[PDB]
């Protein structure tokens, strides 16, 4: 299938951002393949209000990372293997109940537990590549360019979905 | 070498207890080897005040978790493949900076991140196989009995010791 750059020039900012109802959102899951040499960077940043109501995936030390600032939780957390062998890896991120699933590889490697409630706007944004806010603002920042590939990205529910942005036109990986 | 069993009769309390002086730790990491096919129960737990500054090492739905509340963070995570398959394996618990990292069989499967900060007394107490207070108190209630084995553990440091408790004699797993 076709496979997008997750970087573009400098790695400052996303390669692009999807806008969706949450009223309208069925489906609390999202599943890609991503490819990369690169330990460090932001593979997507969601929110529903970047003051107090974020989520971010990414690398450091090669290893999946994720940090959450919400009502219930604000948490910096790493776990899983390292990506950046190279290889395609298949990533799952998921609502399960309260609780944020992450799997790798079909392996469940990590599960937030107690971070959801029954979150500030009925509209979350997801951020491919990049933050919506200066990565000092981060829990623990971290440099967001990641040199690496996406493809077979499913994102909730396209029913839902609201827009969709891109800076620029999407590199291919190809 | 010689093995112990994680639970004592109803497997409602610990097998063992043991007190360290804050002060005169220079080790913050232990280690051990666990066998079980018990899906669910407390490994160990640790504190230096039960009333808000606890940890918890235990196995759910056969993987280890991880509660912790102090004056920095509160959290409830999973992480890790499943220990219940009845073999054993190594596991590692140590502070790595502001940092709390997991390795299980050598590999590293979950770091919490800014968890610690320059904890209550200069005491802690780290209990094998049970709470120090009700399971109904844990962030996420579990059963805490773990029917398994427990060997080559390795807790800080010997110099550090105050004391060490038990209910009863330690029953091997021989
Ligand atoms: C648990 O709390 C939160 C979680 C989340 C967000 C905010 C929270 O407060 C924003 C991004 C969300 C992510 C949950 C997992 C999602 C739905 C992925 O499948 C795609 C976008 C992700
Ligand atoms: C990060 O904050 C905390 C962490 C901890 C405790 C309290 C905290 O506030 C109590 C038990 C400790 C564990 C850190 C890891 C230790 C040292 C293990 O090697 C043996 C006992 C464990
Ligand atoms: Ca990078
Ligand atoms: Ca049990």
């Amino acid at each position: 299938p076709p496979a997008v750059h997750l970087s573009n020039g400098p790695g400052q900012e996303p390669i692009a951002v999807m806008t969706f109802d949450l009223t309208k959102i069925t489906k609390t899951s999202s599943s890609f393949e991503v490819r990369t040499w690169d330990p460090e960077g932001v593979i997507f940043y969601g929110d529903t209000n970047p003051k107090d109501d974020w989520f971010m995936l990414g690398l450091r030390d090669g290893r999946p990372e994720i940090q959450l600032h919400n009502h219930w939780a604000q948490l910096t957390v790493g776990a899983g293997p390292r990506l950046d062998d190279g290889r395609w890896h298949q990533v799952e991120v998921k609502m399960e109940g309260d609780s944020v699933l992450l799997e790798v590889d079909g392996e469940e490697v990590l599960r937030l537990r107690q971070v959801s409630g029954p979150k500030r706007h009925p509209i979350m944004r997801i951020a491919l590549g990049g933050l919506l806010f200066p990565a000092s603002n981060l829990r623990l920042p971290l440099v967001p360019a990641l040199d690496g590939c996406l493809r077979r990205d499913s994102w909730l529910d396209k029913q839902a979905e609201i827009s969709a942005s891109a800076p620029t036109s999407l590199r291919s990986c190809d």
